[PDB]
């Protein structure tokens, strides 16, 4: 079971990252600049932060940088002040963006994503034509996704027999769960995204010890089944075209400390390095985030080649075709899972289309509950 003490800090991180999203999701009207979000909603995390644990030196941070990712991008997006070009990038009208950044306490950290759709306050809410189709796919998939990582029986109601039966059946596969997700999105004429993971997160870890990874396809498979006691970073993402990823051009910015020991021989890069570590500790950071880009730039660069820091490459659909992605941060408890933090809940009325799920399996599934 999970303390209370460690259940709460996460849940003060959540509902930083919840409060510091919605804060994000208005400013990306069509027009503003995406390297001016980011920055504010950096800002805005770290008044949020300075405002909590204030007495004694409990440590606390970003356990994501503010990303805001425009229609065919996927890694998350963060751009420098200093490549000109990137930096003057602005939010498209009617474009699906993605929005993740995450809060830290105590080295227990909140991930959240939410897609919303570019417009202004006094534009229709309502969402038509393929684009509902790609979010309702990805609405379902995370649906399913959820009640696919309920430890089986731990929801079980009935007989005793029934209960048995249920608490006996062995934890889907990890190919299951990508067939059964990629039987969802193609209700849509959707694909999943391959290599969609989610990640238990644990004390100063946000990328741990098991994962699932959906259409892993080839030499890539995730490890290790959710069990009581767990938090996850729970990610499902969807492409209107074939759900392959592509590298893209821009400058990989995002990146994070990684535990391995190599010793750094340039100056710079023990400098950012040792900046990086006070920061963000091994949490994902962008290198806009750092105090000279310059600096950035120049250090990064080793602490790469050196496996200190990892990086995370720019990619894209490989069609060029819009992308629509969630993360919700979950805890598997005795009742079963509670979403401590997460984008807000999607108004399915919303959404125009003839599209459905019609899959009896699927359609059963999503019947299960996620907790008591």
């Amino acid at each position: 079971a999970i303390s209370v003490d460690v259940l709460t800090k996460y849940k003060t991180a959540a509902q930083i990252s919840e409060k510091v999203l919605a804060e994000v999701s208005k400013l990306c009207v069509p027009g503003a600049k995406i390297i001016d979000i980011c920055e504010q909603g950096d800002k805005l995390m770290e008044e949020e932060l300075s405002k909590v644990y204030r007495d004694k030196k409990t440590n606390k941070g970003f356990s994501h940088p503010t990303t805001v990712s425009p229609a065919a991008f996927i890694t998350p997006y963060t751009p420098l002040r200093s490549d000109e070009k990137e930096a003057a990038t602005e939010i498209q009208p009617g474009e699906p963006i993605k929005i993740q950044l995450g809060a830290q306490i105590d080295g227990y950290g909140t991930i959240v994503c939410d897609t919303i759709v570019a417009k202004n306050a006094n534009d229709p809410d309502v969402i038509e034509g393929r684009q509902a189709d790609l979010f309702l796919a990805t609405y379902y998939a995370n649906e399913v996704l959820l009640r696919l990582m309920v430890p089986p029986g731990l929801l079980a109601t009935g007989t005793d027999e029934e209960k048995a039966k249920a608490a006996a059946v062995k934890p889907p596969s990890q190919a299951k769960i990508s067939s059964l997700l990629e039987k969802v999105a193609k209700a849509y004429d959707c694909n999943i995204i391959e290599s969609t993971t989610s990640w238990l997160f644990d004390k100063n870890e946000i990328e741990g010890k098991k994962k699932i990874i959906l259409s892993p396809g080839e030499n890539i498979k995730g490890e290790g089944v959710p069990e009581v006691g767990d938090v996850w970073g729970v990610e499902v993402g969807c492409s209107l075209g074939s759900g392959k990823v592509k590298q893209f051009e821009q400058r990989a910015t995002l990146h994070r400390r990684t535990n391995n020991t190599y010793a750094l021989k340039r100056p710079t890069s023990r400098k950012i390095y040792s900046e990086v570590q006070k920061k963000f500790g091994t949490f994902p950071f962008s290198l806009r985030q750092l105090e000279d880009e310059r600096d950035a730039k120049s250090g990064v660069i080793e602490c790469v080649r050196g496996g200190v820091f990892r990086q995370y490459e720019v990619t894209g659909d490989k069609d060029n075709a819009p992308v629509c992605r969630l993360l919700t941060t979950i805890a598997i408890t005795k009742n079963g899972i509670t979403r401590i933090g997460g984008p807000p809940a999607w108004d399915l009325s919303k959404f125009k289309t003839d599209k459905k799920i019609e899959d009896e399996e699927i359609l059963k599934i999503l019947e299960q509950p996620l907790s008591k």
